[PDB]
């Protein structure tokens, strides 16, 4: 008949889950919640209609469809660019969540986690093997709730001012399931008062931006933002570079029969099959590049009611805590994405020339002036020529710029408006990457250690990679319960403490034990972050 | 009657003196008039050669210095008055010295010419620590030095005009070396292989010569020692030469108008100690290492900037030897730099950190001190004020010496020269500066000319040792181009700008390093001109 333990009714009406096995002991999952209306054919580009109650029992009982998205075919077969690719069916009706919680189900209020998936904003699925949240659960005994967003033209393209396609709704998506989960987590033994957001990249991007808008602001207590910023130079888009690359991308694809009416422009862009928009998502960037994405948030003022830079330099953040890390390389992997010299299946030893246009492709949009200023601070003028030397500055050039930067700002400004900030610089190379040695620990490979992935019993994983993945789930959810990742009552661990703009103290995360360093790349981010701003306004 | 001390030049005829040095006699004939006294109406212009004389000039005593102002910081502090004028002032100063072996060669000598620094506003060839008798004994050259006009005396130009075209200073050197030229030999010197050395305003001195074709026949090398004519410092365009000349005539009561003519006609009229006194105030800002009248790039001495004829020069056939000390920017810092002074710490803050920038950096817009902030700022200790002085100490020495110098070495080597590069590492023990200074902007000098030999002064017996190794590469190269002894010492390589290598000079044996301040030189030396010219 029926497991009282896997049937649960939210609002919206009855949900039907399963019973997952984790070495640990049994988890139940809810997969494949819907949490909006689909967002088809006339609902596309619009903003999320909740969905509409339901008699009977919804089988939540598998991963739903994944965004309609590109998909990387750069490295066919390749696992390091495969993991990410989509794994279920592509379609525009993919507005889903996911809960998991113990078995039995938690007899009193348990914290919640809520995951948002990166991926450029281009890409990305709640459904990724990566992703699995029956091993931090079963583990650390919260609830865990991961939901899908759209990407690309889908849930980013804005003609700003438009009622059609005002832009953003895919950060609306995500908005909508954080309400679900203040409205409906209860039901499944989440305490709706102690919701802890985190994401990667573009994931940690739209947590920042939920910092950053009053109305998700309610919706939760603390935030971890892995590799990745509101701020950064991707992550954002004015509104006239948003509506230029919203008509380039209806001209390649027949809209209209370039600008004119935003209504009739909409429309026709309605009428093409997803696959069409697609294929010509990537023809809308001004330059060749790395990365860069074709839509993304705009800063319109009603999500963002200005700049990130500038809500995060006027916030007032007490009571707020935050996480906040980075791995060792943030930039080794994007280089081989169109920096010339540069491959996976080579050393990659590029010569100066190469050095000096890779620095266009990896800073694209900027005055000659300001390359040359890149050029002077990543330049080794004792060795202006080596090529290891020049393949590691531009693997800084790009991950600084992009990740590196943008969250030591924020994590600097925040602590220093009141907000408690913990800081990580994630150092293990993982003894299954399939990316070249000379990547390091490249973009994302942390995600897997902090889903706890190494004590899946199928993979082969070394054994003290399962302690230390132990250790950081167990760093994560501390923080979650307790805004402090340190363990709740202990002199034995090292400890780990708060960064601030004057110490800046951050940890080392790795098989040996917490290491406190200082500065996060202070050297090079005071280029990006004090200088080279002054340097564009004049 | 001592027919080693009589001398008969073209000029006519000369009465020399016999020195002791610890080593034995020197011939020394000190204050021979080279030009007609720039006096009343010849007052800004190019120097005459000097008529001939008849009877025997007394050369026994060094002549008056030139004049200038005088330094006033410290009164009585040894530190300050070593470069202070030790002989009467006067516009009638255009004269020059010249030490040989005793007796006399009677073969011929390679020939030192010595031209002080002192900002192009002050100097003498009658300092202690130019005098030439220890060099000429331990290495058996003949060494020449003359006086030349500084201040507005030198350098005030009001561009085109036949009346203060400027430079004059420069052609007063230039008129020297043609003495030497002609007259080098009666004293046993060999005018085929004269060696031009200068000390800061000096050695941009001896740039400009390197770089103005007239000049370049009067001499076959060069010693460049913390300083270089393409220092921000060493020369001026033409419309703020006629900016400052102006506002000097202004200053002291002369007209405009306007008409050149009458201004400089008003200007011959006032007493040189007048000039003087207003020289420091035509500047346009707050500054250190900053100075009024210096040379003026107007097309003539120099046909471009020192910077583009470097570019574009053919350097195949010289050699060139140049040099720092380990802390150029310390000494002026207590000239105008807020907070510090040399009787404390001078642990500065970081608010006078960055006041500070405006001061060593003047007349730069708010970006390029923004990015000079940025590159000598720890953004780990970012208020520290140890770290804050010595940063500044710095931005003072790298933009005003060391890079200018880098520059000239990489390009000059590049482009055919033979370099050799030093920086200069060794405290006096006698030094009177206080410690957090370093070693500061000169006091390589007394080293190179031998002073610790002076029996009577307090320098150690290793400081003794070290000064006769400097005068033996000093004189290595004046001889050959190449500063190295016979090996053994380890030797000391060229400088190219790829590898960057130079020597470290103190008590311990030469020791071969790569890069002088190359991080921070391709900041001032690349990056820094593409800011200002966008
Ligand atoms: C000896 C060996 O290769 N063992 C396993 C292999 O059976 C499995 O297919 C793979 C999965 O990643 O992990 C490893
Ligand atoms: C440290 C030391 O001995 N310094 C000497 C001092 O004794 C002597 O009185 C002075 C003469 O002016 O020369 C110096
Ligand atoms: C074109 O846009 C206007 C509003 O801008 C709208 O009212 C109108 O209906 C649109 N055209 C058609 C044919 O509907
Ligand atoms: P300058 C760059 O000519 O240096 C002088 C300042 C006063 C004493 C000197 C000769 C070292
Ligand atoms: C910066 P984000 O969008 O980076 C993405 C790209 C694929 C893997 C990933 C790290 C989740």
């Amino acid at each position: 008949r029926e497991d009282a333990e896997l049937l649960v009714t939210v609002r919206g009406g009855r949900l039907r889950g399963i019973r997952l096995k984790t070495p640990g002991g049994p988890v139940s999952a809810f997969l494949g919640i819907p949490f909006a209306e689909p967002p088809m054919g006339p609902r596309r580009f619009l903003p999320p209609e909740p969905k509409q109650p339901w008699s009977g029992v919804v089988d939540a009982t598998t991963f739903q469809s994944v965004c309609y998205q590109y998909v990387d075919t750069l490295y066919p077969g390749f696992e390091g660019t495969e993991m990410w690719n989509p794994n279920r069916e592509l379609s525009e009706d993919c507005l889903y969540l996911n809960v998991w919680t113990p078995y039995p189900r938690p007899t009193s209020p348990t914290p919640v986690l809520v995951w948002i998936y990166g991926g450029g904003f281009y890409s990305g699925a709640s459904s990724l093997d990566v992703y699995d949240g029956r091993f931090l659960v079963q583990a650390e005994r919260t609830v865990l709730v991961s939901m899908n967003y759209r990407v690309g033209a889908f849930g980013f393209l804005a003609l700003p001012g438009s009622r059609e396609a005002p832009g953003n709704v895919g950060l609306l998506d995500q908005r909508l399931a954080l309400q679900w989960v203040q409205e409906n987590v209860a039901a499944f033994g989440g305490d709706p008062t102690s919701v802890t957001l985190f994401g990667e990249s573009a994931g940690a991007a739209s947590v920042g931006m939920h910092l950053l808008s009053p109305p998700s602001r309610g919706l939760f207590h603390r935030a971890v933002l892995q590799s990745g910023a509101p701020n950064g130079p991707w992550a954002t888009v004015g509104m006239g570079e948003a509506r230029r690359r919203a008509t380039q991308l209806a001209h390649l694809v027949g809209c209209p029969p370039t600008g004119g009416n935003d209504t009739e422009l909409v429309a026709c862009l309605r009428t093409r099959p997803a696959q069409v928009l697609v294929n010509h998502e990537w023809h809308v960037l001004p330059q060749e590049s790395v990365f860069r994405f074709s839509f993304v948030p705009v800063v319109d003022g009603d999500f963002l009611s200005d700049t990130p830079e500038a809500l995060i330099n006027a916030g007032d953040f007490h009571g707020l805590q935050v996480l906040v890390g980075v791995v060792k390389d943030e930039g080794s992997y994007f280089l081989v994405y169109g920096a010339p010299g540069f491959s996976k299946d080579n050393e990659s030893l590029i010569s100066r020339a190469e050095f000096l246009a890779g620095v266009r492709v990896g800073v694209p949009q900027v005055s000659d002036l300001a390359a040359e200023a890149v050029v002077l601070h990543y330049t080794d003028w004792l060795h202006p020529e080596d090529p290891a030397r020049l393949r590691e500055a531009l693997s800084d050039v790009v991950g600084d710029h992009n990740v590196v930067c943008p969250v030591a700002q924020l994590a600097g400004r925040l602590a220093a408006q009141g907000a408690r900030v913990y800081a990580y610089v994630f150092e293990h190379r993982a003894s299954t990457l399939s990316w070249p040695l000379w990547m390091g620990v490249p973009h994302g490979y942390e995600i897997e250690f902090i889903f706890g992935i190494p004590l899946d019993p199928s993979r082969n994983y070394t054994a003290e990679e399962k302690i230390f993945a132990q250790r950081l789930m167990r760093y994560w959810a501390n923080f979650a319960r307790t805004g402090d990742p340190n363990e709740p009552r202990d002199p034995k661990a090292p400890q780990w403490p708060p960064y601030t703009a004057g110490a800046q103290q951050y940890v080392s995360l790795d098989l040996r034990p917490l290491e406190v360093r200082r500065g996060l790349r202070a050297q090079a981010c005071a280029f990006w972050n004090r200088f080279l701003p002054k340097l564009l306004s004049a």
